[PDB]
């Protein structure tokens, strides 16, 4: 609805995102629209550091405050990782940690970028008369040039918009069990299925539009947070907000609501049986907008899809439900091969880790993951 912020068309993404903020802050978008420039010439930290502390009071609506936690947030990153070979800073200076601060306070989101941010936010139509396809968009802000980050936002972006199409079920699904209606519920859940099994074949756009090397060496250098890192042990001091430094977690679509929420809505024990995997997926909701943390939850305040289905010796009903937990499985797995490509293998070519969000160890995240959506399947 719109009070879970669901757009019809692009899900939990923003609608038509904001591109242009009002002229007072034209001296925050000129440094985020230049971000490649001024970071290979060495000059991003100082033009940063001559700028005047802005008030956020200028920001009217929704959108334009997710404009400029994108532009404030990306900055962020360039300041704090600077050329992306090591040399960072530990202090953001009060005249952006102060507005960033209080617009995060706001929007609910901690003062760091968020899949939110840079996928959710970070996207427009080239011709609005034209669909949401990968030649008819772009992506607002980028790092370095050659990074991949139209690449892999976009791309991230539009296996979101695929897999949401199957939140429109999700009501059908609900009413259906209370209502006892076997016949609906189970065209629903094939629905569901076929929507997730189109969201994989999106996925298969990703080799066109990212390499390796740009993902493993560049983009993922700016992707990454200070919670659990040993360059930024203590975390990154919010100047003039904040007196100690605080920890946050760098950008994951473990922050996607779209998946988290197929998870809750089959059933699949991803946030309880745990341990890392689970408390991991639990601490990125509170990096979702707060209408959309709270959607998954109401989500678990239903009754269970799958204690309905399990307990009604409905062979079809059975496949139906399988056939959405398989689409997850198959999207995880063939996850797991991109894996392998865009880290695994770089980092075998450097001169066992290479963390993963938090500090986390990311292979045994994500099979751990696959493993615990495989053995929900009710029958091989
Ligand atoms: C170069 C491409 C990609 C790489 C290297 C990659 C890598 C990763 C890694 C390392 C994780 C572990 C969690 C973390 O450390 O933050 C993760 C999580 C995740 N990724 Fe990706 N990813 C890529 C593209 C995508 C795309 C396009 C999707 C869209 C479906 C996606 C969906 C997810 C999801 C949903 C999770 C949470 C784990 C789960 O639900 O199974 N990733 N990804
Ligand atoms: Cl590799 C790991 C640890 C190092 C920093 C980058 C994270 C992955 N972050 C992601 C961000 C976005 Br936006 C979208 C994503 N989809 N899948 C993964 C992911």
């Amino acid at each position: 609805s719109k009070e879970y912020h669901i757009d019809e068309e692009v899900g939990f993404a923003l609608p038509n995102p904001q591109e242009n903020l009002p002229d007072f802050y034209n001296d925050w978008m000129f440094i985020a629209k230049h971000l490649p420039d001024l970071i290979e010439s060495g000059q991003l930290r100082e033009r940063v550091e001559k700028l005047n502390m802005l008030s956020i009071d200028h920001l009217t609506d929704h959108k334009s405050q997710r404009l400029a936690r994108l532009v404030l947030g990306c900055i962020t990153m360039a300041y704090v990782w600077g050329k992306g070979h090591g040399d960072v800073r530990k202090v953001l200076p009060r005249n952006i940690a102060v507005p960033y601060c209080q617009l995060s306070k706001k929007l609910e989101l901690p003062p760091i970028l968020v899949y939110a941010d840079c996928v959710l936010a970070n996207w427009k139509k080239k011709d609005p008369n034209k669909p949401l396809t990968y030649e008819n968009m772009d992506v607002l802000f980028s790092f370095r040039d050659g990074d991949c980050s139209k690449g892999f936002f976009l791309v991230s972006l539009l296996v979101e918009i695929a897999a949401a199409s199957a939140i429109k079920v999700i009501p059908t699904v609900f009413k259906a069990m209370q209502m006892q209606e076997r016949d609906t519920l189970l065209k629903a859940l094939l629905e569901i299925a076929s929507c997730l099994e189109k969201a994989l074949q999106v996925f298969h756009q990703i080799h066109d539009h990212v390499n390796p090397k740009a993902f493993f060496s560049v983009l993922r250098i700016y992707l990454s947070g200070w919670k659990g890192n040993p360059q930024l042990s203590d975390g990154l001091v919010y100047e003039g907000f904040w007196e100690d430094p605080k920890e946050f977690a760098g950008g994951s679509a473990g922050q996607s609501s779209v998946f988290q929420c197929f998870d809750v809505l089959l059933g699949i024990q991803q946030t309880a049986g745990g341990g890392h995997a689970a408390q991991f997926l639990q601490d990125m909701r509170r990096y979702m907008p707060p209408a959309h943390r709270n959607f998954l939850c109401s989500l678990e305040s239903n009754p269970s899809v799958r204690e309905f289905v399990l307990s009604k010796g409905d062979a079809g009903l059975r496949e139906a439900y399988d056939a959405c937990v398989k689409a997850l499985v198959s999207l995880r797995s063939y996850h797991l091969q991109i894996v392998t490509k865009y880290i695994l293998i770089p980092a075998s070519q450097q001169p066992e880790e290479a963390k993963g969000t938090g500090g986390t160890d990311l292979m045994n995240f994500l099979k751990t993951v696959r493993s615990t959506t495989e053995k929900s399947l009710l029958k091989e």
